[PDB]
């Protein structure tokens, strides 16, 4: 079996991406962040407390005729901005772009944090690190990706975001026409639960690349791409009147600036992120003061491929045995 869906961004800056899922009999259609960072496929339902959902789509258990109650089972979650979330589960018949998974732990919120009820556009997440990172109690759950896995004619799903546009996950094929060139794969390793793999260095702009190790994520749940304050440094450097600002939580620049782009390594291949991409716009409506979408990852613990990083590619999670990933350019 494959699956296929189209990608959405929330917002005119790409904070997020929402990808259209079908929970239930009749299917119930939430719009849910899919997310390589984390491993829990978690709703805003009708047991959410009803002051923390505004404008969200609901997941009703009892309208679906396939929903059961996951007898005991319990989860709570919390995200690199410090939201959260948490709630019971049912098992239920899950659909992403015509790929169908029966018995699918979806895991309902009881409780939301505040920057979920604020924002109406995501009704939920689906996440598609490896299970490890589920966080069901007291029974681990696994992810879509996992429960889908030995139906799929390729033991693979693959990431196609757009700037300021449409894109596309697939599952159980690589689509050939999608990218340009090669697809170039490195070694995963899972040992923290998540798609993370060593870069072989970065460039700024058309400065000479420089060949150094940088082990991160590849998350297509966070917004900008977090590396060494060393590398984020030598970036901003080269953009006149670029701080890092206490007070604003980052790196900003003037917006009257022209941006250069940022190069990652990916093995000998290299994957260009456009000037343009790393603007997150102002930083509170009407300033000249800009957002930077490269920020240092000193104090997370980690380094973090976001999506800033990932549309610039078409990215191959690949889940056999022993998983890689594979970068291309498009």
């Amino acid at each position: 079996s494959t699956g296929s869906a189209t990608t959405t961004p929330i917002d005119s800056l790409d904070d997020a991406y929402i990808t259209p899922v079908q929970i239930g009999t009749p299917a119930q259609t939430l719009n849910l962040d899919f997310d390589t960072g984390s491993s829990d496929l978690w709703v805003f339902s009708s047991e959410t407390t009803a002051s923390e959902v505004d404008g969200q789509t609901i997941y009703t258990p009892s309208k679906s005729t396939t929903a059961k109650l996951l007898s005991g089972a319990t989860w709570s979650i919390s995200y690199g901005d410090g939201s959260s979330s948490s709630g019971d589960v049912y098992t239920d018949t899950v659909s992403v772009g015509g790929l169908t998974v029966t018995g699918q732990a979806v895991e309902s919120a009881k409780k939301v944090s505040s920057s979920f009820t604020e924002d109406s556009t995501i009704d939920g997440l689906l996440g598609l690190a490896f299970s490890t990172l589920n966080t069901v109690s007291p029974t681990q759950q696994k992810t879509f990706f996992d429960n889908a896995k030995a139906s799929l004619d390729s033991p693979v799903f693959t990431a196609d975001l757009g700037y300021h546009a449409p894109g596309t996950y697939n599952f159980g094929f690589i689509d050939t026409t999608a990218y340009t060139g090669s697809i170039t794969y490195t070694a995963v390793s899972t040992k923290q639960g998540f798609w993370e793999w060593t870069s072989t260095g970065y460039a700024v702009g058309s400065g000479t690349f420089k060949s150094t190790s940088i082990d991160g994520i590849a998350d297509t749940g966070t917004t900008l791409l977090y590396l060494p304050a060393t590398v984020v440094s030598a970036y901003w450097a080269q953009v006149s009147g670029a701080k890092s600002s206490s007070s604003v939580g980052g790196y900003v620049f003037p917006c009257s600036a022209t941006l250069p782009s940022f190069t990652f390594g990916v093995g000998s291949a290299r994957i260009v992120i456009p000037g343009d991409y790393i603007d997150f716009g102002p930083i509170s409506t009407g300033s000249s003061s800009c957002f930077g979408g490269i920020q240092s990852s000193a104090g997370i613990g980690i380094n973090i491929f976001g999506d800033v990083a990932l549309k610039a590619a078409f990215v191959v999670f690949n889940g056999a045995t022993t998983p890689t990933l594979g970068f291309a350019s498009k």
